[PDB]
């Protein structure tokens, strides 16, 4: 209602849904406003399977950077020469082009997994759609859209065998509950097909008694992040604290929550609809699996009520800065020239400077 | 109709006709459906003028790469500073930039040409126009658009001389015919003008029995294709040959059919219009001239009734990788693992990875 | 009217105006027509202040590149850790980043400024707002939209204190008169943030007797304006002067008149609304402050009624070409091939290229 920049779980539809887990996909964010049109080739995937299942083959017309949100998962890239799986535990991201097989194990014997993928689509501007070589309860294999003399030409064999082989509809769907043996070879064996990130590994940009911020950037020391002008984030705010209020320089970010609960801030600049011009707040109430739109030079404050892990893809990240309109680092009015303060501001310059140097610490600080 | 993906000559208009050639223009890809509004910016142009024939100066408000599609060719770019024509035979790609003059001639003595570009609007999205130095009986002199003081003032004599020598209607229109004399000093003498590359030159990534498929790549050897971040594709076709099931990973593909005939299978995802995701099949009938979209992660096969020439325009061509769904080599199934095929298709693992193993050929086979 | 290119003061509506100054800001290119739909993102802003003033600190959701059109300046960029001022004299760039706080003080005692930006939005197309720090008459600051409790945390203090010292609304809004005294400590002293470029700074790319057009390029040399495919240009155009008949290969200018007065023609390529291709002239009364849209490919002439000076905000500009219809050089008709014109154009080929050797100056002559 309210507030165009807040996204939960009634905003997620739902794609796929078994007993052995789901995937609900984001609706475009070029349809509530166009507050942030920009965002429009960018879709927002969550997954969640259980213990000891899999999310089956398939690849997508769209670009794709994907993130463990909880849990553990052993993932599996492919290509027309390769294959390449990796095992990847919560906080590691990885990058399955455009037109790669690709499917999610959850390796965990008795926790679950919660895999959030960002989406990004190569032919239509909003829409990318799966495309699966197996059919099955919950969708069709694109090889039965082929015809008798083709498939019986390429494949090297009759009608009967291809589809009592491979094209008839067998499983409850796109995720399937899989043996544990079956499992200690997925695993035992864990090109385009990039490494997996880890998007905790150096030294944390923000670090204090209150909260972590980690960030992997589009960069030369990763290649493919300056590729997509997009840097990944993670931030973790401890119970009872407040993240200050703060923006992004040039960044656009798409926030989701991996887990806990926290107290939104957000303020925009309205035109209506020699103009007036309104500073209306928005507020929203966070919770596991919720989203938030950050746009760029807009300031927003979090506060964690629980333990509040927060990821966050960046759009048009390349040289962007975090700014902090309060703190001693990172302090932008701090900045601003004496003089600059004293007329701006409705008090003197030194007793406005004063009230700067009052707060001490830097980024995060007890809420209250 | 049923097929979006496929436009035929009645889908060519034509922007200039007469005895000595003519000039088609292919509409604006979003207009017929947003399946591929990501392709808006590139227009199809294809052009025939017979022997001993020219298409006049001129340059538009768009990009263009030019490719000789049948016959023999002379071809001249034009600078403020340089001028610099080169002699094109079939499969020669030329780049002419915007703003540039550049005309064609039709080298051969007894034979026709059918050169094919693509545009790339500058200015308007879908939109581009020509600009003629010269008048004549089917457009007009953009030097007519001037005053009578500039123009004087500019070219430094009086209205009259400057009309009589170059503004008037003469030639009847924008394709002339030429003497045979006047064609052997346009010869005689065959920046930002770059070379033109031979689409063929050297050994073709796709080869066997049946099939051939030539490709060049945006690449740190052609620094221009790197700069548009476009490949450009020839295949070729044996009659009776099949192109099995492939589709590329990430380009756009805007296909053109030299010469031939043969058989389109086009194999999409649809949603209407828990929403039920349908393998809608598309087919249609090649005929030399023709144009098929071939967007991103989508399956097609092509069979060649006649010997078969395609021309292939790609779009987001970087780090392509054409996926083959058939095949020895380039077979992305026999890259899943062998867990992942027994649970996702209906068959066991080992038999279905059997029938995988009985094609044994690759990229293009016998039809039938 | 007539001329969708021109844009007078009347386009030029106004978001802040006091006896201090004022800040005019141009109506999105995307409405009066698509026929530069692709400038939508640039927007074009007009500010003037008086003798000894301030515009007060903001920053904006937009990128930006700012330069001094008449008079002088000291200008502040300021970031989260840094801060930098710069004095900056006529034709004079600077570059403030998105989320970057700036203002502008009029250094001269009793000349005035009227410094010309381009803003580039970050998060809606056509769409930029400013943020403030500080409430005024005008306008409202942004931290206002934040909480009693979240103010007080985030600054150490009650609600009375910060608000008694930062929030509260004091000066006549976002321009204020400034002391002698105070002037002499914000030019005393006089990251992310890039030094100001001269754009007069080598030697004139064009340059006789009646003419002058220095140009700075997206270079190798320049490393900013390579990052954002944008040249900024400046043009000098005597009294009595013309501006031959000209184009621009591919850039599409933003151009803004400094000073003086002058005649534009411009030249486009009309369909209505084998459909007839029309040579439509555009004229228009140019005065300070006026702006023209010069889109890629279309020829422009110019002449300078009085001392004539523009500036050009280029988009596309990589390897542009500045092409030449009249003159020696850059004489893009003099390179076609002597048998091109002879059959192109009515005349013999050796007497239109004689009128081509007629005018023997190249890029300004005399108007009349
Ligand atoms: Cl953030
Ligand atoms: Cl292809
Ligand atoms: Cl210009």
């Amino acid at each position: 209602r309210n507030n165009p920049f807040y996204f939960p779980s009634r905003r997620f539809s739902t794609r796929y849904g078994n007993q052995n887990g789901r995937i609900r996909v984001l609706q475009r964010f070029d349809q509530r406003s166009r507050q942030f049109q920009n965002l429009q080739n960018h879709r927002i995937v969550q997954i969640e399977a259980k213990p000891n299942t899999l999310v089956l083959p398939k690849h997508a017309d769209a670009d794709n950077i994907l993130v463990i949100q909880q849990g553990q998962a052993t993932v599996t890239v492919a290509n027309g020469n390769n294959r390449k799986s990796f095992n990847l535990d919560e906080g590691h991201a990885l990058r399955i082009p455009s037109g790669f097989i690709s499917y999610i194990l959850n390796r965990h014997d008795n926790q679950n997994l919660r895999v959030a993928k960002i989406s990004m689509p190569v032919n239509t501007p909003g829409q990318f759609e799966d495309f699966f070589p197996a059919s099955s309860r919950d969708q069709s294999s694109y090889l039965q859209g082929f015809s008798r003399n083709t498939l019986e030409a390429a494949f090297n064999a009759e009608f009967n065998e291809i589809r009592r082989v491979l094209l008839e509809e067998n499983n409850e769907g796109v995720i399937v509950k899989v043996s544990k043996e079956h499992v200690e070879e997925l695993t035992k064996h864990a090109g385009d097909i990039t490494n997996p990130i880890n998007l905790r590994e150096g030294e944390p940009d923000l670090s204090n008694n209150f909260g972590k911020l980690f960030e992997v950037k589009p960069d030369k020391k990763n290649p493919q992040l300056q590729d997509l002008d997009m840097m990944l984030t993670c931030v973790e705010i401890k119970e009872g604290a407040l993240m200050l209020p703060h923006f992004n320089s040039k960044a656009m970010v798409i926030v989701v929550v991996n887990k806990g609960t926290g107290n939104l801030e957000l303020v925009a600049v309205r035109k209506e609809q020699g103009s007036n011009r309104e500073v209306r707040r928005y507020t929203a109430r966070l919770k596991e699996g919720d989203v938030f739109i950050m746009p760029a030079a807009h300031p927003v404050a979090i506060n964690a009520s629980s333990e509040l892990h927060l990821l966050g893809f960046g759009i048009n990240a390349e040289n962007n800065h975090r700014i902090f309109l309060a703190g001693d680092k990172d302090n932008v009015i701090d900045q601003i020239e004496k003089q600059a303060k004293d007329l701006a501001f409705p008090g003197s310059g030194e007793q406005v400077e004063k009230l700067i140097k009052n707060q001490k610490e830097s980024h995060f600080v007890s809420a209250r």
